[PDB]
Parts: structure tokens; C-alpha cells; sequence
């Protein structure tokens, strides 16, 4: 609601943005300095107007915005979540303040190290879930949980970040707009996109990209995936994946019950985030 | 079958590739000069070992080639079908001598003329629908038909080509593999391709297809597309698709008959290749 | 210049940002509204933050090259630089709006353009030429992308990054521009230390270069290795190939050469080039 | 030479092809496998619109190519010309199979090398370097993608398709290679006629290329805009840019600049390069 340039003047004045660390379409995430202090931290400068769009598609992508920033500030607070420490929102504008994660996105990570240990990953499931447990205790559901969206810091600690696509949801009400990743998309997201009969989605689908990254932190390769997209989508519904001998071999099944027990097709018979956490997999 | 060195010996001594006119993942179509008499030709030399795959992998490679090879054989002498001339085939590689169609894919001529007249767009749907009768009558389902697999001489004459997804289909029995390109797809090979109780599909599916040709072919534009492919299936399924105001606005109501009846989501009251043909659009 | 918060706060209380319709390595241009009149603009907004010594290299370049066009500013066929604003990070260049973008992008859409198109066009560029050499000023980077186009299909050159003064008599040095519009002189400069040096006709075999990219659809050297390029330009090897030069006027051709000239003694000038019977209307 | 129909027969007979390795502009690289003994090589299938004289120049050039190729067969850090087949159209050319690929493939996973594992390729280069100039013969190509390497990490020197024999006192002066790689004697002798030439150091000012983009994973001399990249070889302007250049010896640093050297009197013979403390352990 502030003009732009009192947004701008705000935010330069306290801040100075520094190199680039991320890029979207309309955004750049940049590491900055707080100048009263010292103190760093990462800001997300989002430029609306940045696209062509109609002023209906505007509207859309001004509510979205809001939508996202309140769903941040319920849950700044939690240590296994992004924090959004300031906001310099304007009409062409948003500077969004908050924790620099100087390891990155966990995608990267895995990049380097191909595939993790079942020590390093009970570590990162177990803040990721009770991150999870957290939105849902709150009625929020991420809708797009990946490792590209799961940020480290130097002592290898993850905050879950890009709520986006994140939403308030009545406990007994079911969603049913496609977003999200399409290797990470539950069943019954696909089902529902694809036949209107279907009776929608709700928290669980988050439990399902639970169990989509714990295979691919440990396989270092998804566990759905073709060439062809279409293909994909049937293996996805059918829940047809595989713990493939070369690389599931010394992977203890302790890890790969849990993996069953996330990806599961249907979602009443599938694990909550505080089932999940009291699996015996993160009894050590 | 030849040993390698007899198929190259054999092609290379009657006939002089030219210049590359289409691409494939294992193979290249290339004009070709009959050596004794300067007639030219089109050859596809399918390279069955160019990628590196596991020796049952590549025995379906072969065995389905050799499905190919056997229809195109069945099917060499129909005016609307590619000419299989002649072949060469090794362990290696086959190469497979077919009719020069100069005029190339009726997709490119359509990307030139943006739209076609009902005029045009008749004699093309009237060779077509007389081709896919004939496939059908044979026991033939092409299951890939579209503006790319339809070519097109200097006479404006089609021929259909690209039967790597063709099978036979004895009477009464249904399909289920899911192949072919999504924009085309029929219902019911969807439908069962998520459903698994459902009873699959038959020769219908090629017909559904010549609807969406004749849609595209006057529209310049398909009858379902959406960003998202999965958004996409959705409308193929639910049958939506609109004779927009701007494109549609003097086209004939016999046409949009056609395509109302060939885009039938019932297989069962959708038309028959010679039913089509009946068709009022048809009256000469 | 002021902090970097005081050119934010002057540009963005003064203009509205809109859509993005051109990025660079350290920049992007935007359309931009002019609040107080509601006029459309262009703005170019240059983040120098994305050595303390190589930044006011970039700065006092960035200031030449504001320099120049504040004096070209007027003339119909260039760039009008409307406004500026300058922080230590920042550089904000507001120019006139140009709906149809760069000359590139059309000749990519239509291919190759007409001779009737291309004289238009042509006119315009060495009228804008002829001002700027009797500015004393030679523009170094003139090629299709550096063109820009009103809805009208009206020119005005742009990308004066390069540009420079040029007292007559004088010479330049500084190898710069494209490597397919560099005239032959330049390349030899750049090698030999006695070489004398280059003037304003390197503009004038760019221009022929344009001349012949806008009809042909295809630059008249070119190759997948540059230095085999280089070896075409020096020794000046164009062919007026059979399928896209056939139905090519033989006055244009003549025009062609006559701006391809390796020697720039013997090659036209902007004023010479316009009186060439191709521009007699 | 041979009808198509025998190249073909002769080449199909011997050998079965694989899979597709490598592609190139005219031509493919196939792994296939000798018929009588199973063992694996790795066949480079060339094929040819162009003038008949064009034609012929293409044919010769291969031709070139294959006598360098058997003269320098035997080599263990030379690519190995087992076969070669050649009719109108085509030239089957047989080498050993390099199962890990290019260097550079290498690189782009790696990102960049360490100095244990670039001192085991860089000695193997160099020999193979020292080698061809002790057979008066100069590579003009030596770049990542032209070293190949095996299981065990083992280099061959491969791409002898810009190679020449040059008599010992005599220069070149063709400007052939990639710009990257150039010696700045290579431009300057390009456009400057009474330059004397270059000789067999370009191919060690192209091996400190080699040496500094192995260990950056980013070569020396690179600029968005290609023209100010000669400029960049020609000054020899390189620096060791403290991110990526932090934990590397000044040892290799020292080598480095003594490659690196723009005067080609002054720069390290391969012979000269291998005595460095980098090689001594
Ligand atoms: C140059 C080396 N790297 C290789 C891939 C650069 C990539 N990127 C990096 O290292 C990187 C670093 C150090 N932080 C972030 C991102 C964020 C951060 O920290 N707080 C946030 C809050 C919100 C948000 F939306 C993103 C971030 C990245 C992507
Ligand atoms: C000129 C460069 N282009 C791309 C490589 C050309 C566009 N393509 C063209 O003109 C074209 C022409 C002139 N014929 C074909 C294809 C076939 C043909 O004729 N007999 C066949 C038999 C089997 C088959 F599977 C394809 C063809 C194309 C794609
Ligand atoms: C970025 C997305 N699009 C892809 C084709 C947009 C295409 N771009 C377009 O249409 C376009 C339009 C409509 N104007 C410009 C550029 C400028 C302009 O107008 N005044 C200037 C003054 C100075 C300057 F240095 C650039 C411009 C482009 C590139
Ligand atoms: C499809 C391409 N890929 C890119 C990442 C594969 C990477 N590359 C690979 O697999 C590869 C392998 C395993 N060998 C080679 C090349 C050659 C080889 O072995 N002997 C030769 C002799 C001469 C020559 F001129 C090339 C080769 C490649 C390109």
C-alpha cells in the first residue's frame, strides 16, 4: 500500500543488497547487509509488473502475493522455517527480508554429493516433517515441497521456504488446483486435475512429496520419472516405483517402510507428519 | 537375414543418398537417387544399435521394427498410404526405401497457410478417412494420426505415414498401451489409463484423431491445449472444446457436424471411418 | 553519485515501472509511465553491483556515453535520452518508447525484407549517419539489434555504449563493435601498432553489412569459426548467392559494394551513399 | 576413391557398430566392435552441398589427416588410426576406444580438477606435445575436447585436423584453431603480412590454456562479446580470480604464466615445461 518510492526508499536506506544468490521470473534473491548493524541476511525483491499481463492476471498475482506473505508471518517463529524479518511492500514492488541460508537450496547440495547418508537424511526428514506437522497443525498446506524449496544453512540445518503455491485449509475441506512440481505431485492431485468426479485433496499430498524427497535424497534420482511427461503421470497414480538393486542395496528397510508408508496412493491409508516423525526411523 | 556389410553393399550400390529431409532418435530420412535410372526416393535408415540399451531392450527394438516393416508390407499399394519400395535389412540397421513426398508434412503446410479452406481441407479428410478404413478393414489401428505422420506430394495428394505405433487389433479385442501424441489422444485410451477396471480401446481411437486433424486443419489451432499437459487431458476427456467466434464465424455447419461427430467421447456412438465418409461434407 | 536510495526514490516517484521488453548482461530496459503526464516511456536501468577501480571504469564509460547522446537528443532517427538518475549501484536511462522493438526481431519474423522496405530503412540510418560524423561523432556498434522500430516502422539507432569524438584528421584505435559488422581497418589496426588507425567510415561498412543482412536474411560473413570470419572481412569475400540474390536489383548491389569497400579511402560516405541512385525517389 | 557400396561392405565386414558416442557437424563417432576378436573401438563415420573444387579441398584436408595420424600411431598418449575406409561420400575412420570421453565432458562434472589429477594429465600432454614437435609437426588444435581418456584416467591427444608438419627454422601462418586457445602471434601475423609467423609454441601457449581451465573450470581469456576476447589473448590479460583460485599453488600459478608468456621466444619449449618443480614429484 506504500508508493514505490517510499518502498524503494525504506528499503535502501536500512539495507544494502549485495551479490546475487537466486533467480525466478519476476524475482532476484540477493544476499544483503542490515547498515545499522551489520547483521546479513537474504532479500527476495519481487517485481509485479515485471510480466505483461492483463489487469485481471495482475489482481490474481497482487492477491498471491498477499495470500503468501500472511501465511509467512503465522509462521515466522518456527526454527525449521524461513523467516520473514521485513517487508517493503509497494504497488510495482516487494522487498522481503529474511534468514540467509549461506549452504543454499538442499538441491544443490545433493548435486555435490550425488546421495545422501541414511544419518545425514533421518536429520533433514525429521525437521522437514516436523515443519510439516507445524503448517498443519495451522491449517496451511505448502503444495510444493522439493529440494529446490528446502534451504541450509553451515551447520546444515534446513528451513523450509517458497510458499507459493501454500494455502489455509479447513480441516473436512478438500483442494483442487493443480500446482506444484509435476515429479512431486500426489496421486490424487493428478487424478482430481484429470477427472472433475474426483473428491479433491488436502494435507496429505504433502506427506506424498515427503516421501518423493526422502527417496531422492537417498537414490539421488526420483522415483517416477520418463522421457515422455504423460508416461510419468501413470506410474505417479499407480504408485509404481522401485528400490532398483544397484543403488537401494545397502539402504536399510527400516528407511524403505517409511518410504512405502509416505508413498502411498491413497491418502486416508497414508502416514500424518507426526505419524511419520514416531516412525522407528528416526529412533536413530 | 543379411549380415551388415550385404543390407550397405546392397542400398549404397543401387541408390545415392542426398540430402537429409527428417530426423529421428535413431534414424534419418534422406532423399535418395536410384542410381541406373536418376529417380528419386526418400529413405529412412533406422539405426537399431545407435543407443546404448540392455539386450532385451533391444530385441523389443527389433521385434518392433520388424511389426512395422510387416504392416507397411500389408499396406504398400493404397494411393493414401507411404510406399514401402524396397528394404535392406541387417542385424544393424534397416533401410527402408519409401515414396519422395516433396510438399513434406501437412503440418508445415498448415504452420504456412495458418488455416486451410473446406475445399482443401475435404480432399485431404476424404484420402484420409479412405486410408484409415482400409488400415481398419485389415485389422490395422494407426494410433498415431496427426498433421505430422499425414505427407504431401506437389499434386496436393497425401499419403500417411509413421506407423511405429501401428498394430494389428483382431476383431473385438481392446488395447490398453498408451502411445501417440497427447494433443490426439481419444477418451478412452486415457480413461483406462487411470482406470483400471475400464474395458480399453479399439480402432475408434483413430477416428477420434481425424477429428482433432480436421479441427486443427481449419481452426489453425487444436481442439484442446493448455499450458500444463495434465490440464489439457482433462478437456480430451470431459470432450470440451469450442467453435470459437473469430475463426469459426464462416465455416459451414456441415463441417462442425463432422467434427462433432468424429469428437464423440462415447466410442460406441462416435463415427466409423466409413461412416465419415457418408457424411454430407463428403457429397461431391 | 547520491546514495543509492535517493535515485530509487527520484526515479520511482517520477515513473511507474512496467512490463520487461529487453535484457542485458548488466541491465534490463522496461517500459516505464511518466506519472505526473501518463506518457509511455523506455527505461534502462544498469546495476553496477551485479574491483572498486573497474566500477568507475564502468561509471565514467557510462558518463561518455549519457555525454554523447545528450547531444544527438533531438534528431528524428536517434534515441532520445529523456531523463537519468545516478547512485553508486544505479544508472536509470529513460528513452523514448519504441513499440516495435529492434530492427533484429522484424528481420526475423518477415526473414528478408523487401527493397522498397530496406530503402526506407536505410534512408533513415544514414541520415542518422551523416548527423553523427558531422557531429564528429562515430556511432562503432551499428547493426539490426541497435535499430529500433515505432509503430509507424520509423528508425531510431540506438546502443551508443561504443560510441566516441572524433576531431577530423584524427584517429581511433580501440578494437569494439561486432565481430561480423568490424571493417577491415580495425581488425588491422588492432595488430599493428603503426598502423595509423581508423575513422568514421568503419560506420559506413556496417551500414553495408545491414544493407545486405536486411535483403539477403543472412550477413554477408559469416562461418561457425569467427576467425575464418575475420579472414573474409579483411580481404572483403561476399557472394550475392543465387537463391536469396536472385530477384536483387543490380542498384542495390552496386550500393553493397560500393559501402564494402575494403580501402576507406575509396569507400562511400553517408552524404555520398545517399545520392546513390537506390535513394532517388 | 572406392564406390560407396565398398567403403561400406569393407568397414560393415570388419567391424559392428554401437551406439552413438559423439556427433560432430559432418560426421558421428560410434563405438563398434572388431567381429573376429570382440574387442571394442571407436569409429568416426565422416560424410559431405559444396563446389567440386570445395569437395576436393575437404578431401585432401582428410587426407593430411590420416598421413599425420599413421605417423604418430604408436604413441601411448596419441589417439591410434587402427583403420580407415574412404569412398565419395564417406571415410570410416577406426581409433581406440577413450571409454571416459572427452576432458572436457570430464571437466563440465567435475566442474573443475584438482592438482594431483591435471599434473597427470599435463605431463601426459605435454610428452605427447614434445613428441610431435620432435616429428616437426604442430597440433594448432590442442584444447579439452581433443584430449580423450580412458578407465584409468590416461590421456590421448586426439583432432589432428588443423595438425601440419612444419620443416625446423620454417613459420606458419594460417589462422586456424579456437579463438580461445590462439597464441597472440597467431593474430597478429593474421593481419599483419610482414609479421615473420608462428611456429610449434602455439601449441604450448594453448597447453597453459589448457592447464589454467582445468583447474578454474573457466578458461582465461573469455568475454560475453567475442572481438574484446582477442584483445584479452593479445595483451595476455588473464587473472586468478580469488573465488575459484584460492587453494591453488603458486607453483601451478608459476607455470601457468610461464606458458602463458605472449612473446613466444620467451615462453617454455613442452621439453622445458616438464622440467618445472610442478612435474619434479
Ligand atoms: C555461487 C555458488 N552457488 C551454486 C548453485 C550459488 C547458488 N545459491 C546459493 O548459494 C544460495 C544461498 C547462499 N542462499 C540461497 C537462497 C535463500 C536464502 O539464503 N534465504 C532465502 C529466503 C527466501 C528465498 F526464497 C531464498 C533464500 C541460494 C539459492
Ligand atoms: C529442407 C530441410 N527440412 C528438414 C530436415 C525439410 C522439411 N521436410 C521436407 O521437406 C520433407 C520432404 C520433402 N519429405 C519429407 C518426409 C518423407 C518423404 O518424403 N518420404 C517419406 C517416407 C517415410 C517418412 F517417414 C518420411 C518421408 C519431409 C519431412
Ligand atoms: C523481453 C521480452 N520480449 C521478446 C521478443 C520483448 C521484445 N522487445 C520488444 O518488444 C522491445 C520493445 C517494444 N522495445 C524495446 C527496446 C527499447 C525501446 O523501446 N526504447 C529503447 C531505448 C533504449 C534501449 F536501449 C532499448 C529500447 C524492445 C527490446
Ligand atoms: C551422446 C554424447 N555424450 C555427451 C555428454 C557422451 C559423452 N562422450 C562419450 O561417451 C564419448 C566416449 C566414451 N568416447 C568418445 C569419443 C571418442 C573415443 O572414445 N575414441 C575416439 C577417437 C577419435 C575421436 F574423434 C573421438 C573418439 C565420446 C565423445
Amino acid at each position: 500500500e506504500l508508493p514505490d518510492w517510499a518502498a524503494a526508499k525504506e528499503f535502501y536506506q536500512k539495507y544494502d543488497p549485495k551479490d546475487v544468490i537466486g533467480r525466478g521470473v519476476s524475482s532476484v534473491v540477493r544476499r544483503c547487509v542490515h547498515r545499522a548493524t551489520g547483521h546479513e541476511f537474504a532479500v527476495k525483491i519481487m517485481e509485479v509488473t515485471a510480466e505483461r499481463l492483463s489487469p485481471e492476471q495482475l489482481e490474481e498475482v497482487r492477491e498471491a502475493t498477499r495470500r503468501e506473505t500472511h501465511i509467512l508471518r503465522q509462521v515466522a517463529g518456527h526454527p525449521h522455517i524461513i523467516t520473514l524479518i521485513d517487508s517493503y511492500e509497494s504497488s510495482s514492488f516487494m522487498f522481503l527480508v529474511f534468514d540467509l541460508m549461506r549452504k543454499g537450496e538442499l538441491f544443490d547440495y545433493l548435486t555435490e554429493k550425488v546421495a545422501l547418508s541414511e544419518k545425514e537424511t533421518r536429520s533433514i526428514m525429521r525437521s522437514l516433517l516436523e515443519a510439516v506437522s507445524f503448517l498443519h497443525a495451522n491449517n496451511i498446506v505448502h503444495r510444493d515441497l522439493k529440494p529446490e524449496n528446502i534451504l541450509l544453512d553451515d551447520n546444515m540445518q534446513i528451513r523450509l521456504s517458497d510458499f507459493g503455491f501454500s494455502c489455509h485449509l479447513e480441516p473436512g475441506e478438500k483442494l483442487r488446483e493443480l500446482c506444484g512440481t509435476p515429479g512431486y505431485l500426489a496421486p490424487e492431485i493428478l487424478k482430481c486435475s484429470m477427472d472433475e468426479t474426483h473428491p479433491g485433496y488436502g494435507k496429505e499430498v504433502d506427506l506424498w512429496a515427503c516421501g518423493v524427497i526422502l527417496f531422492t535424497l537417498l537414490a539421488g534420482s526420483p522415483p517416477f520419472w520418463h522421457r515422455r511427461q504423460i508416461l510419468m503421470l501413470r506410474m505417479i497414480m499407480e504408485g509404481q516405483y522401485q528400490f532398483s538393486s544397484p543403488e537401494w542395496d545397502d539402504r536399510s528397510s527400516t528407511v524403505k517402510d517409511l518410504i512405502s508408508r509416505l508413498l502411498q496412493v491413497d491418502p486416508e491409508a497414508r502416514l500424518t507428519a507426526e505419524q511419520a516423525l514416531q516412525h522407528p526411523f528416526f529412533e536413530r
